[PDB]
């Protein structure tokens, strides 16, 4: 790993981590009877990033017998300095409509939260039955405009991180850890 | 799980067998001098079904320093039936060209492989420097079209297959195992649907 400055998580607690996560939201859901087919919790996995999170938290969610559905999304940037309200083209939507149903969008990281913030507005309008979100790494101080998620599995300084699908120039997602990168490296 | 018939493979085994299959490709593609940045091992992943073998797989390739550039794309057949619709549905393509790269396709199932004969087919003409599939599940007693992937986790008999996944009608996609559905659940399904 000689292109990590640092090591932040482990697989292991990350693993750890999630589940307690999963829990959490299997207890805040016990109440609006979510059923497979008809009502089940549907996650909104932002790609890419998100698709190893993703993996790992519905199968949590599964030990605590939460019925979920699927839904993976992909959004583009209109450009540099085209929208600053985060914006993004709609490249794959979901499949069902979230129309009363119980919604929780899936990023791996929320930091300026401009492209989070714009999708929770979105979907809001849809009318789902409720609608959170579930990050995986928060970097708090980021903020471009003020967001903050429901559910977060780690609070991270301003470092620039990856592994655990999070990438730096399409490398580094496969990773089984979060590290930092190497300034030395991104230089 | 009540709704299933039988488990045809739990985690541990399906983890076991991502494990030896990650080495394999690690020691076949080890001549391609695959390298972080320059020269990535380009896995195209098939959304929906394919996301969870997919993120199971290139970790256990990064535990054999396979580097990966990742690409999900989105097509769609089934529906939420059981049954092929005969057509295949291009929702989502690369971000990136393939051209000149060594590309692997990661399916979490193959049947009739009218899907995997439709991507192979529109990813030959893109020219990439190599073209090989892996698929975690290979019902070989299904071909609509024929199909040999370069890699197959595990052959299962025709029977409905869901969990780690695979889906009917968007559901059980997060099981941990791979379990046969029973027909009088998706059957009382159908009709519902119907
Ligand atoms: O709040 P922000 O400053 O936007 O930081 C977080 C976002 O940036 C990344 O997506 P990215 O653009 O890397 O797409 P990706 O998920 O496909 O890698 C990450 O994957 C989160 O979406
Ligand atoms: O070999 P074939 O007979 O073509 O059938 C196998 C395909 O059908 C399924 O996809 P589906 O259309 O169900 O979409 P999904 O991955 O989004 O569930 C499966 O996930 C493979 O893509
Ligand atoms: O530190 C970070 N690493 C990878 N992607 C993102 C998104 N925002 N900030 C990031
Ligand atoms: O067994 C099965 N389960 C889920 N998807 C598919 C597609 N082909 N065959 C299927
Ligand atoms: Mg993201
Ligand atoms: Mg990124
Ligand atoms: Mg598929
Ligand atoms: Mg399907």
């Amino acid at each position: 790993y000689e292109f990590a400055e640092k090591i932040l998580f482990t697989e292991e607690e990350i693993r750890t981590r999630i589940k307690e996560v999963a829990k959490r939201i299997a207890d805040d859901y016990k109440g609006k009877g979510l059923r497979p087919y008809v009502n089940p919790l549907v996650l909104i996995s932002v790609l890419r990033g998100s698709f190893m999170f993703t993996a790992d938290l519905c199968r949590a969610l599964c030990d605590f017998n939460v019925p979920v559905r699927m839904e993976f999304i992909c959004v583009s940037s209109y450009g540099e300095g085209l929208t600053s309200s985060g914006q993004v083209r709609m490249l794959l939507d979901t499949r069902h409509s979230i129309e009363g149903h119980h919604v929780l969008i899936v990023e791996d990281i929320v930091d300026t939260a401009l492209t989070l913030n714009y999708l929770y507005h979105m979907y809001f309008t849809r009318r789902p039955a409720s609608l959170k979100t579930v990050v995986l790494l928060d970097k708090r101080e980021g903020r471009r405009v003020p967001f903050s998620a429901d559910y977060v599995v780690a609070n991270i300084p301003n470092a620039f991180v990856i592994g655990y699908g999070l990438d730096y120039d399409d490398t580094y997602r496969e990773l089984r850890d979060i590290v930092v990168l190497r300034p030395e490296v991104y230089a």
